């Protein structure tokens, strides 16, 4: 329960697997380690393959079964879906540039228009959190000049989650693809 600032992004991973140790998860203690790891380029550059046309996913650590973590890379005007996280934890680390959070309440069963909540910009370093009891986002690199780098922690780690039509609220399942698994490209 002693938390160090991760002098590195491996001393980060091996922080991780000391928090993760059991079976529940404090995630005020996850965040803050997450947000003390200084982004380091040269440590993580194996892991950022980036893909022209959309952002890409790319497994960094299994974590022993109990959380994955995930280096994901934002192309300019790459962005995700309005999505859920699968009843797990999601925390997200700016490694690179700036993303956009969208907030999104669970629709009703009323097709409408999901109308954002707030919207926030994450910077460099920043952390943020998101379960399915807070709501769901969308997350954007809306830089024309930028390419975004985050880390991703998942815990339990899942492969599967919902995308929703912003214009209905209607909802589809999608199955999460890695682009590359411990810096090597899985096609
Ligand atoms: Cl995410
Ligand atoms: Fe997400
Ligand atoms: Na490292
Ligand atoms: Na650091
Ligand atoms: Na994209
Ligand atoms: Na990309
Ligand atoms: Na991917
Ligand atoms: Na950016
Ligand atoms: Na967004
Ligand atoms: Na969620
Ligand atoms: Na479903
Ligand atoms: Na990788």
């Amino acid at each position: 329960t002693e938390l160090l600032k991760p002098r590195t992004l491996a001393d980060l991973i091996r922080i991780l697997h000391e928090l993760f140790a059991g079976d529940e998860v404090n995630v005020e203690e996850v965040q803050a380690v997450l947000e003390a790891y200084e982004s380091n380029p040269a440590e993580w550059a194996l892991y950022a393959k980036f893909d022209q046309y959309r952002y890409t996913r790319n497994l960094v650590d299994q974590g022993n079964g109990k959380f994955n973590l995930m280096i994901l890379c934002w192309g300019e005007g790459h962005g995700s879906s309005i999505h859920d996280h699968t009843d797990s934890h999601c925390f997200l680390k700016l490694l690179q540039g700036n993303l956009k959070e969208t907030l999104f309440d669970w629709p009703d069963k009323k097709s409408n228009e999901m109308i954002k909540k707030s919207e926030r910009t994450l910077r460099e370093n920043q952390c943020a959190y998101i379960n399915d009891s807070i709501g769901l986002h969308r997350v954007e690199n809306v830089s024309h000049t930028e390419p975004a780098v985050s880390l991703h922690l998942f815990s339990p780690p899942f492969d599967t989650c919902h995308a929703f039509d912003q214009r209905t609220g209607h909802k589809n399942k999608v199955t999460m693809t890695f682009h590359s698994k411990f810096g090597i490209r899985t096609p």
